[PDB]
């Protein structure tokens, strides 16, 4: 609801599909804490991650596991993941897509931020 | 010299080498008259389109021949080539880099206008 | 329905609303023959460009107007507009989603390709 | 030589000059360390960060700080930086450039392997 990633493959123009996607906020200790985490859907959408109340002000990373995408499709890529990392929430609550389009040795990522 | 363009392969991880770029003018009449041609070379360059004395002001196009591309590499292409349009103008600087990243359901073109 | 295209601001982070579409398509005598046209919604999507029927075999190009989108930011873009040229339904019926990404000096298209 | 970072600015079409790159290698206990930093030049390039001697096989994160750069411009961004997480292999090709195309709410970056 607040939070959606959406992946896209470039290769076979088509949304990628069972993508691995971690979430992790930065503590006070300055270190990547666990936050949420999901696998895109056959539209390539990830939805649910968090809610109103869970997604407060702070630093977040949405880690996307592109590595194991392509290998499962028996491509070598050249990437271990893709890392999106931004600060989220401080002009009061947005909703965040962050998306990202892949091919072996490229993505792209996006944010599209509304309200 | 005031115009390069530069193709890369977003699959491969590498310059697309020996890909077609034709350059067109726009006429009077609206018609996009031939100007300048060439194929790009093992670091996916191509150089020597145009001189300074021939590149005035005009609205250019660039054609890349992307689907011939991706049919000798035995991949399956979407576009059937991949355009850039744009007016050139004397005041901004006066070398042009138009370069292309290529996959073979997605292209991404930007431009780098330098002194 | 069977094409939809969908234009994204990369500067903004934000649909790109109100941006005109032209769709053509390649006639027997390799001309450029309108087909359909339109403007973004405020999701920066645009629908209803096309039926099932109307949408036969061809070669297409969706021309989606930049410059016109960028100048009434206040911004002089460098492409004149972004050309996006590709055969449809040469393989039976498909829907096409035509994608966008924009900044003033660049853009990325992909196509997500289903049925 | 074996390692290259270029940056370009789809804003202004230009290279991204004076942008701050910070090279980690992943150390055995799964911590980044330092490895190589440096600014890009006024061609968005970053030359000499390691040599051959020293870029052995390993996993290696390439940070771009892509938040100064902006908010140099008087542009407010997304990201706090730009990640690249990659593994370098010896029997793939021994040049690699890394390379980030920049906008304020997005980023794309891709690897040239030469050699
Ligand atoms: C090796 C990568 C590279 O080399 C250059 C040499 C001269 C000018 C620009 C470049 C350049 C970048 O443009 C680049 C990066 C990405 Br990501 C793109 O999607 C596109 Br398109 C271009
Ligand atoms: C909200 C983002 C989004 O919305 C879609 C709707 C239908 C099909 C694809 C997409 C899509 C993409 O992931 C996307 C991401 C990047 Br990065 C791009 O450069 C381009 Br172009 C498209």
């Amino acid at each position: 609801c607040p939070l959606m990633v959406k992946v896209l493959d470039a290769v076979r123009g088509s949304p990628a599909i069972n993508v691995a996607v971690h979430v992790f906020r930065k503590a006070a200790d300055d270190t990547w804490e666990p936050f949420a985490s999901g696998k895109t859907s056959e539209s390539g959408e990830l939805h649910g991650l968090t809610t109103e109340e869970e997604f407060v002000e702070g630093i977040y990373k949405v880690e996307i596991d592109t590595k194991s995408y392509w290998k499962a499709l028996g491509i070598s890529p050249f990437h271990e993941h893709a890392e999106v990392v931004f600060t989220a929430n401080d002009s009061g609550p947005r909703r965040y897509t962050i998306a990202a389009l892949l091919s072996p040795y490229s993505y792209s990522t996006t944010a599209v931020v509304t309200n």
